[PDB]
């Protein structure tokens, strides 16, 4: 009955919330992010309050060697994984002619290459377990926004990447999670922004994920798009 | 705390399963389909076993006057509705040059116009309650299949219709439900087909819907696509 | 060297313009629309001024029997056809709850079923000639507009229909033509509206089509989307 | 009457063919690629045979400083430009778990960032001239192929990028060119492959582009997708 979920970008925001939600269902957790202090704090709480096993380890998804070491340590700790949540991501918002090389490169390294690295590192394991890879892209993985050129392009790329992984690995389930705006640290912000300004809360997203992950193993949830009623419905 | 859900195509298949799932969460239900015998049977069971209120009434979504009378009777019974599940649908599968006028027309009347009629009939009510309209389209609302020309075209139309309703009514939540193949009577079949042949089971879809409908009222689930792991992942 | 093009909605607007453009390249033409007076007028002019053969015949694409008789007469006149332009279409623009049954039905009968009827009637002929079926859908075959629910849904359907025809008939070339707003009689208007209000001119669209149709027979133009620089770029 | 077209990836393949086609219409040309020997050869021929002005200069679109110097030299040579063809691109084809960091990075640098750099470098100029930016993406900018994960993801990104440029700069025309397979050096191949194996020829693509570029300045061709009849129609 014991299942193992790996979560990237677990130190805050959506990733943290998903960790907390899956802990409620008794998942063992492997948490990765650059802020190891945050991971430790979350881990100790979940271990004691939810009675689950938690492993955490430094992870920078922009670095090939970091992802490889992280996956090695996770697989060593738990054996094969059942769920991989490739959630780490970031956004800089500027007109395309104003966006810097540095900003564009960072979004590519995390939102696209980071996802690719995360999924390929755990792919053999998921194939064995008929597991589930959930990737947090964005509602903008299939639409456009002004000032979003760099960010949006990487999320469109991530959507193609996930679907290609799916075609190439029909023994694994790939789940594209497409939230609208969420009240996190995303975009250089901080949590505490009211729903009415057009924000979902991370715990809401995490509850949607948790209950969908309760579906039988032969159900493949491929796409979920959800936004605040206070976010204008744009396509 | 009492919420009311209206379900079309409630006599069997996905619609019936959604009715049963929402009954578990204590929804009052208004059931519509052409098979009133089936509706009565389902209703009596849910009333006694789940302790919910159930109203049922003949509904043929291919007829404007039937949908109008159905909505009148439902609103009279319950007052305003909180959830409307526009689920009735059907498919004939033939090469486009073989598909008959009759077959194409029926799919249009149910899959597209039936959805339109259902949503407009309850639209004022949903606007008042900040309610949720869930439309069962199909995974093929955004992809193509051979032999599916007539059916697919109506589901593409239904997707545009739902999104347009959403743009035009930002005070209402519209949820496009996109199942792959499901083991029902759909396509001239009968339930009992094994998952391994590439079928989801209706109760699985209904559980996904039920737990998503538990999200707070200010969360707008816009799209969910899910299929059997035994269905080839095609886009 | 003599090629035959069939054009529906040839009495005015884009269809007329395409007829005129193809006449410049020496196509024999078969023209269909309900306004036979208009067809005769266009035909006599093109015959004398462009030296091409022109056949015209009453065609109401909303009626199965009309399309069948039209195709019979065209094939009798010319033998097999090389190009079929399924261009007839219309739009009513209203919020979805205001759109009438009559309006929605007419758009379905012309924009979707009319296209289906036109293509299936000439399909065997095009298969023999490795011919080209061009369907005038709209830029809104893949996007949404307020007030466009009925119209847009039929164009989304038409796009699925065309692509399905293509999959099912890889020996024929299918070309989806997606103009933005064009200065015609479309939408209850009349020609003469200035480009600056956001309109392409029919002769511009027709020139784009004509020069693309000059490509070798083994080139399959599948999609062309074009709009006025004065139309806001929306996706 | 004299117009100036800048073409990247002009040393061979589609870029070269576009240069030759636009020369036939009397465009002055600015050619960029890494193979300056090839550019010189093409330039001398077009100058003498087509009587057009041709400027060429080393360009590596994977390097920010190269694109900036190239644009500086082009604008110095000609003044403002009327057409910018961002065509340079490449593909490596492997399952996603086999694709190397090096391969993925190169495709990103050329297919996505190279396009971004090219367009932003000439953006002020195009804004002044109400010019046209044509980007050669691919038919796979909106579909998936096995072994294409890295390549496809960059083309999906490029499509989002182009559309975002368009939204942000409605005074400029952006044209997404989406060829299927073409007989070039693409994919580590060489020209000479027969059409029947599923290849368009570069001169065909270039003719499609040339005749569309003859449309009046207030016509905005946004998308053209074309493939060989010998390429299976996939979406
Ligand atoms: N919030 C929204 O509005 C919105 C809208 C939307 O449509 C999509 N989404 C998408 O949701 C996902 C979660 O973002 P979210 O939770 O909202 O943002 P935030 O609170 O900033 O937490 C970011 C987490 O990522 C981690 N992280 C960052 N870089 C890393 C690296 N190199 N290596 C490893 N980890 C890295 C970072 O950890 P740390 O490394 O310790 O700094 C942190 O845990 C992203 O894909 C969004 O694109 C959001
Ligand atoms: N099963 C799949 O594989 C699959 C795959 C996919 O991608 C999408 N979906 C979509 O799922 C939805 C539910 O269909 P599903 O449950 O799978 O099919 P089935 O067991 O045949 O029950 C049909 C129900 O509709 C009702 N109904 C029919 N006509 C009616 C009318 N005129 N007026 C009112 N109701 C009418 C009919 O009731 P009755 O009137 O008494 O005969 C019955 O309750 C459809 O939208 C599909 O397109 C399915
Ligand atoms: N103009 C735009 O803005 C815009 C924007 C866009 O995105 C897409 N498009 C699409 O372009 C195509 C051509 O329309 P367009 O040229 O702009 O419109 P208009 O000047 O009204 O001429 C309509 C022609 O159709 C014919 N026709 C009508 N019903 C018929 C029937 N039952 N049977 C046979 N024919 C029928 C009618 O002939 P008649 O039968 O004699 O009355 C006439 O020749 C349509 O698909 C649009 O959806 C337009
Ligand atoms: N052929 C197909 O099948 C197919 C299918 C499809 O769907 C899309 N397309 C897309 O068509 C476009 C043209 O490619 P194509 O003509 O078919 O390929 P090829 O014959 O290899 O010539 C490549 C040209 O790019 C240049 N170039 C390369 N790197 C460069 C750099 N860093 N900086 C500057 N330039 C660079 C290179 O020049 P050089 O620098 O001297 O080596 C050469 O001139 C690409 O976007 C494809 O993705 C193709």
């Amino acid at each position: 009955e014991m299942k193992v979920a790996v979560i990237t970008g677990a130190s805050r925001g959506i990733g943290e919330a998903i960790a907390r939600a899956l802990a409620r269902d008794g998942y063992a957790l492997a948490l990765g992010a650059r802020s190891v202090d945050r991971l430790e704090k979350i881990a100790h709480e979940l271990m004691q309050e939810q009675g689950v096993e938690v492993f955490y380890h430094h992870l920078d998804v922009s670095k090939a060697e970091s992802v490889e070491e992280f996956s090695k340590k996770v697989l060593e700790r738990f054996g094969d994984v059942d769920v991989v949540v490739a959630n780490a991501g970031l956004g800089y918002f500027k007109r395309l002619e104003e966006l810097s090389e540095e900003e564009f490169h960072e979004m590519i390294e995390v939102n696209l290459l980071g996802v690719w690295r995360t999924l390929k590192a755990f792919l053999d394991s998921l194939k064995r377990t008929g597991g589930l890879a959930l990737v947090t892209t964005s509602d903008v993985s299939a639409r456009l926004i002004p000032y979003g050129g760099g960010y949006v392009s990487t999320k469109w790329a991530a959507r193609a990447l996930v679907r290609t992984f799916q075609i190439e690995n029909p023994d694994v389930r790939f789940f594209e999670l497409r939230p609208g705006a969420v009240d996190t640290y995303f975009g250089g912000s901080k949590p505490g922004k009211p729903k009415e300004k057009g924000y979902l809360k991370p715990d809401e997203i995490a509850e949607a994920v948790r209950c969908l992950l309760k579906l039988p193993k032969d159900v493949r949830v491929e796409e979920l798009m959800l936004r605040s009623v206070y976010q204008r419905p744009e396509y």
